[PDB]
Formats: C-alpha cells, structure tokens, sequence
C-alpha cells in the first residue's frame, strides 16, 4: 500500500511536472527549444542572442528546464545544453512527432478552468466559440498528420479504397474544418470528386478559396449542420476525422452518414482510442490527459448545446455500438502500431438496393 | 550507453524521455483536476463518504453529475480516486484525503494545484515578454493573489503565533508587554489580524500598495473590534518611516519588489535601534545546481518566470524572482545594514526560510 508520505511525494512531483509542461510549451512557442537544438553548450546570454529573445526571461526558463532535467547545466562554465535525445522529440524538426506541441494544451485548458468549474454548479457548458486558439492548434496538428500520413498510410487501411479513389469515386469529408484532408485527397486522386462539409462559414469559404487557388476543380465545400443533413445515397466514401465525439447530436450525425452513403459505400471514422469502461483506461499513458481534455473541452462544448456530452473518452465499445444503431452491420476497427491515440473505424454499407 | 563503459549514472534513452514527458502531461492534467476538486468541494465531499456512485457523489456535492463523472474518470486514471468496476463505486482513500481536503489544514496540497490554471491564464502574455521585454503587470493576476493568501493563510493559521514569532528570542514576551509592529507587504492582513488578536497590548500596522487590501484589513479590524490593528497604503520603495517600529515582518514580499534593495534600506531606516526584522522568503539556493533534484524547484522557477519575476520587470524592476535564494537574501540584508542575521526553518513551512535580522542598538 501507498503511504501518506509516498502520496505526498507523488503529488508534489506532479506539481513540478505540471510546471515543467508549461515551460516546455513556452520553449516551443518562443523557439528556444529549436534554437538550443542547433547550438553547442552555451550561456544564458548566448542562447538568448541566438533565439532573438530577452535574456532575463531565457535565464529563468533555463532554470526550471534544468531543475526539470530536460536542459543540462554545467556550473563551472555557466553553460546549458539540450541533449540530442530530448531535442529530437521537442523541436519543429520532428514535425508531428514534436511532443512539445501537446504541452500547449496545459495552458489552453487552464484558460477555461474557471468557466468549467461554474458548469459543475450551474450546468450547461462552455461554448465552442470560447476556444479559438485551441481549435486553431488542433487544425494545425491534424494538418501536419494528414500531410505525413493520409494518402500513403491511413486510406490504405481500408481494403480496396486507394484503387476505388484512383478509378474515381464520390467522396465526402464530414466536419472538414480547414479542408487540408480534402485538398490532399483531391491532389492525389484527380479522377475522384471531393466535398468537404462543415457548419463553419469561415471553414467553407477558406476551403473554396484554397481549391480555387490550386485549381482543384474536383474539390468543393458546402456549409451544412451535419445533424440536419439531407443527403441520400450521394457518396461512395465518407471520411470523418475527429468530428463525432464533440457533436451535440452524435447519433443523428451517424444516422445521416449512413443515409448519405450509397449501398456498397464505406465510412472511415477516425476517433480517439480508449475504452468505454473506466477500469480499462487506468494505467494507459495519456488517459488522465484525455479525461481532462474531455471535461474542459470536448464534453462541455457538447453540453453547451444541451448535447449528448459523450466526451473524448467515449471509447471503442460505445463507438462500435453507435455505428450499429446508425444502421451499419459491418464494422471493423483498425489500428496502426505507431499511433496510440486513434482508432480507425471502417463501417461498410450493404449493397442491397 | 553502448554497455561497454562504466558510467556514474543511468544515461536516459530517447524512448524513456518520451515516456517521462507523456507522464508529465498526464500529471499536468491531474493537477488541474485536483484544483477543480478543491474549488468545487468535491475532494471534501468524498472525504466524508463511503464508496459511492458518480450520481451519489454528485448529489452529496450539489453538482451536475455529468461533470462529476468525467472528473472522477481522470481522478481514477491518475490514481487518486479508486474505482471498483464490480459496483461502479468510487472512493478517495483516507491517506490521500488527508492531504487534499480543507480539514487537513496546512497539509492540503490541493491548494497549490490551483497554480497550473493561474499560470496557464497568463502564458501568452508571458511569451510576449520573451520577445518584447517588460513584464506582465501585477493587475493581470487578481485570482493568483487570492491563491497566494490561501497558501500563506494555511501557514499563518497553523504556525504564526505558536511557532514563527517564538523563533525570535524574547519576541513573544515583548509583544505581550506591548511593542510597535509593522507588517510590510501585508495583503489581506491575515497575519496582522492574528497578531493583534493574540497581543492586545501591541500596535500593528499593515502596509501594502493596494487600497482594497488596506480597506479590507481596516473593515475586518472594526468588525472584530481590533483597535490595535491598522492598515496604510504605501509603496514600500518610498517610505518616510524613521524609527517607527520595534518589529517589522515581511512575508514573501521582498523577492517580487521592483526595488528590493531600496525596500530593505527603508526597513532598516524604519526600525528603531535594537529592533528586529523577520523576513520570510523562499527557501532555495542562489546557485541553480543546488536546486536540481529538490522537490518543488521546477514549480518555483515556473512561478517566478510567470509571476514573481515578470511583475517586477513590468515596473522596470530588479526581477530577482522567486528563486533569488538564501545567499543573495543574506548578502542583501548585509548591504542594507543588518549586521546580525540568522536563518531559521520550521516544519510547518517547507517553502520558506525565516530570516531574523537585527538592527544594532
Ligand atoms: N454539427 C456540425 N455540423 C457540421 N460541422 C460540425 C458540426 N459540429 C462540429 N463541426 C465541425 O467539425 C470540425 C471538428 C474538428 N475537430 C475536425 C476538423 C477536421 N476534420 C480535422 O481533422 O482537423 C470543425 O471544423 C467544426 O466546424
Ligand atoms: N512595492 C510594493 N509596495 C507595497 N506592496 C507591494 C509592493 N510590491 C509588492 N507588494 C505587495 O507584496 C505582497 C506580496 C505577497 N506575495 C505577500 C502577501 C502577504 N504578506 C502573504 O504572505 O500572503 C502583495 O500583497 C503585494 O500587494
């Protein structure tokens, strides 16, 4: 059993780690981690000169980074270094493997703590519009992942899908945001016809503009509320990348996806890998982060519209049964070894007319 | 590490760092959940319940069940709350409730957990200062200052009268007989209230640069009938006090001054010959290498960067920061004219050194 002293030490260490996460976030947004990755052991003043930043701020940052045992400090020379084995997963050189990106979510969630606490008392939720910086960062992260992996890694999970897209299909991306997924697919698959759907006017406008700029005649964008969608047998392929669990009306959205698919069509839904049973998530890395992100964003945004409030950790078992309730009788869950965060749900609609 | 060379310590691998950093992200989330549990009274509620459902916990706390459920999820994966899948019941083990609830007094670690969101709220402002210099003004931190008073208040209620004041040989006797006492950088006036209640024969003045702290203290005095407690608004860097006080106390105010050396000079001047300064400030070394590995060090450098240092730099100040340290504190006491200085420590407050500085008679 854990003692009072052991727990006290463990929680104090958690306090220090929360602080360290904020320092890493600052080091990412300032460019200090990138700067340090390109330098030999250097003084605070040297690092600040190289970074283009105020030395007094750099100095205090380095101090916490050193007590956190990320940055290494030699008292003899007053020099600091970022060892290469840490630098690799904390810098922009790593693209979407840059773990420092995730650290930014600590402040983003902290910014809404007081609003979220109020909802414990008064109900409702914090509206979607309160989180613009959070949404911008999420779109940037998904963008980088799509650039790295959508065409060559993700779509080939679905047996026969690349050939289907090469031959030419009608494809829709539901909750398309920026339109990065639509743009990449429209470039890779000239014979296919792609529609991004989103309820954000700004998203739709942006996608349309980006298509026009690239001369992508096969990429179009439409504003719809996915819960009110009207489309019957329009698409061979529907993709949904993290756009179900935040929904006000997830069951209706899923039913509308089923209805929008042609007989013989396929849904690729990408969403968060977790169990619907709490006990299974204990001890899995990032579980606490996922429940916290849920409480403070994904769940509360849905509850702000009197929605379902399924949350980020809605989990595989519930996702699978909700796909069944939507009409899908053929559902497979794929995983990629290097992706611990997402499940890839492949739901096929029967060919019967 | 090839396996071919003896090394003084474990060389951490890319993988192992990955796992450590991910666990830090989880720990940050857990801190936020504990902060939320403190502010909602959920930790307190659970501490006087047997194992219970999400619905039962919500009912007992008077809160929305859907929020409590998601909270309980994260508290369980963070291994604070325990979940029994057989009965769908949650419980807060007593050994943990003993340091996460108001009833634990000065051992309630849920209080410091509130810092994460508070520093999170200013992160973007602080990042701007890395590029543009200056700092984030003190007025950007209204809630963070309530945290500060909650934290200091735990130590004051537990230790001020019976442990702290007795650290100065003969001070309690002097106070019982009657002395003139000032608390510089007083805040809400918790310490002044406790002293004036304990020592009816002594006169106590709280001084702070906030008019509503001053009027808070002043109201609370008339409301409690403490005629021997008063409060005055001044900036500590510009005072006309000369031989006004037998005793001056300063609790965690020196290191965030714009002009700390000037403030210490003013304290020296304000003391009568043979008087005493009790300066309580953060326990740490002025040498970075000494702080590596000490619990709460990263927390201290982080709060410094994002509050204590930046508020001083906002005023074109010294920016000594939270971790200014024992060596610099002692030399700055020397510079200000204090030739007799001892550093004490107490069990009820791991975060602070108690500097006792005497002015020659
Ligand atoms: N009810 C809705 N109807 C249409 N779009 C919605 C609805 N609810 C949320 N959204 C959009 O769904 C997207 C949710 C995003 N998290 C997914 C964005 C995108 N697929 C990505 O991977 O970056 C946002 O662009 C929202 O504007
Ligand atoms: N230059 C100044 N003049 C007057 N007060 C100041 C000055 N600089 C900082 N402060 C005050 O210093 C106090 C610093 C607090 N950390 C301590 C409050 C209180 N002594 C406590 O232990 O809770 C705040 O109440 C500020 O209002």
């Amino acid at each position: 059993m854990e003692t009072t002293e052991e727990f006290g030490n463990r929680f104090v260490a958690a306090i220090d780690s929360a602080g360290l996460a904020i320092l890493v976030s600052v080091g990412h947004q300032t460019g200090l981690l990138d700067t340090m990755a390109g330098l030999p052991p250097a003084t605070s003043m040297e690092i600040a000169e190289a970074a283009g930043l105020e030395e007094r701020y750099v100095r205090e940052w380095l101090g916490g980074m050193t007590t956190g045992q990320i940055v290494e400090y030699d008292a003899g020379s007053s020099t600091y270094s970022l060892p290469a084995h840490r630098a690799g997963m904390l810098t922009r050189a790593a693209g979407p493997d840059n773990l420092a990106v995730i650290a930014q979510f600590v402040s983003l969630l902290g910014e809404v703590e007081q609003k979220v606490i109020r909802c414990f008392r008064e109900g409702g939720g914090v509206p979607y519009s309160e989180y613009p910086r959070f949404h911008k960062l999420m779109a940037e992260m998904s963008g980088m992942v799509f650039d790295a992996a959508l065409i060559d890694v993700v779509l080939p999970l679905v047996d026969g899908l690349p050939d289907r897209l090469r031959s030419g299909a009608d494809v829709a991306d539901f909750g398309c945001g920026s339109g990065r997924a639509v743009k990449l697919m429209a470039q890779a698959f000239g014979a296919s016809r792609f529609t991004g759907i989103d309820f954000s006017d700004e998203a739709v406008a942006a996608g349309t503009e980006e298509a026009a700029r690239l001369g992508l005649a096969n990429a179009t964008f439409e504003r719809h509320d996915l819960a009110e969608l009207d489309k019957v047998g329009a698409y061979d392929v529907i993709t949904v990348f993290d756009a179900i669990h935040d929904q006000a009306q997830p069951a209706r959205v899923l039913q509308n996806i089923y209805r929008a698919l042609r007989p013989g069509g396929v849904l690729l839904m990408v969403d968060i890998k977790a169990s619907s049973q709490l006990e299974d998530n204990v001890g899995v890395p990032l579980s606490t982060y996922l429940y916290t992100t849920s409480l403070m964003h994904c769940m509360t945004v849905s509850l702000a519209l009197d929605g379902a409030g399924l949350g980020t950790v809605w989990g595989r078992q519930l996702a699978t049964s909700m796909l069944a309730d939507a009409g899908f009788t053929d559902v497979t869950v794929a995983e990629i070894e290097s992706d611990v965060l997402n499940n890839y749900y492949i739901a096929r609609k029967l060919e019967h007319h």
